[PDB]
């Protein structure tokens, strides 16, 4: 679990994000333990340091909350969640959200489900599948108020993966690093074809790290055309921009 120092870092970082993480210290400590346990099994690799996990993953995920987009029982998709980021931190601090965490890798879906159970989270589930396939399902196509994604794909690709999941009026957040100018430059025309438009591009400093970040908001302004998203692998191989 999180050390006293680890808790203090999380707490301080949360404040800089405008959050009171005091009621959530235990949950994050429990999640960190889960990550430790899982990582321990693998012999070639190890979990990154406590401080790096708290700052570059717990707090990084929580930067989503700098955007005023998470009030009420919103239906949210975490696309390509991996080990549950940024989805799990988001769900912990915003319990009202109806969260579906998707990943094409079954073993990661299994971990997230385990974390949900262990943390005793309600209104959150992991789902095994490809974004391109799920976005063709009556259960999921344009059925989300929100979608988020970190470290999945360049904006041109990611926009095709995310936008089809959103109901009109909804919004997705593409979490990005220090530089986005190049990825953004050719984006607008592609967004429009997808029925989206660029919302806020919130530049901020990741607290306690010295590193810049960008939260790229993709608003759903109109229905996505039947063409999108294209079959699995196609957005990646033939990006819209
Ligand atoms: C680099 S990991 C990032 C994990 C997590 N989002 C994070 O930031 O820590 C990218 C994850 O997205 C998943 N992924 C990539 N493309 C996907 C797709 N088209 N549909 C579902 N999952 C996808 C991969 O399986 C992988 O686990």
């Amino acid at each position: 679990g999180l050390s006293e120092r680890g808790r203090a870092l999380l707490l301080e970082g949360g404040k800089a994000l405008g959050l009171d993480l005091k009621p959530h210290l235990e949950a994050f400590s429990r999640l960190y333990a889960l990550l430790q346990e899982a990582s321990g099994k693998v012999n070639l690799t190890a979990l990154r340091g406590e401080e790096e996990v708290v700052v570059k993953h717990f707090l990084d995920s929580l930067t989503l909350l700098r955007l005023p987009l998470w009030q009420g029982p919103l239906r949210v998709l975490d696309l390509g969640t991996g080990a549950g980021f940024p989805g799990l931190p988001l769900k912990i601090v915003r319990p009202e959200l109806e969260l579906v965490l998707v990943d094409a890798t079954r073993k990661k879906v299994a971990f997230v489900e385990r974390a949900i159970e262990v943390l005793g989270l309600k209104g959150a589930r992991a789902l095994w599948g490809r974004a391109e396939v799920l976005a063709r399902e009556a259960g999921h196509r344009e059925a989300y108020a929100r979608a988020v994604a970190r470290a999945v794909a360049p904006l041109c690709v990611l926009s095709e993966l995310l936008l089809p999941f959103l109901e009109v009026g909804g919004a997705a957040v593409a979490m990005k690093g220090p530089r986005v100018e190049e990825e953004l430059a050719p984006l607008p025309p592609a967004l429009e074809r997808l029925g989206g438009r660029l919302g806020e591009v919130l530049a901020l400093q990741l607290p306690l790290s010295g590193e810049a970040r960008h939260l790229v908001v993709l608003e759903k302004t109109a229905p996505t055309p039947p063409a999108y998203p294209r079959r699995p692998g196609v957005p990646e191989r033939h990006p819209l921009c």
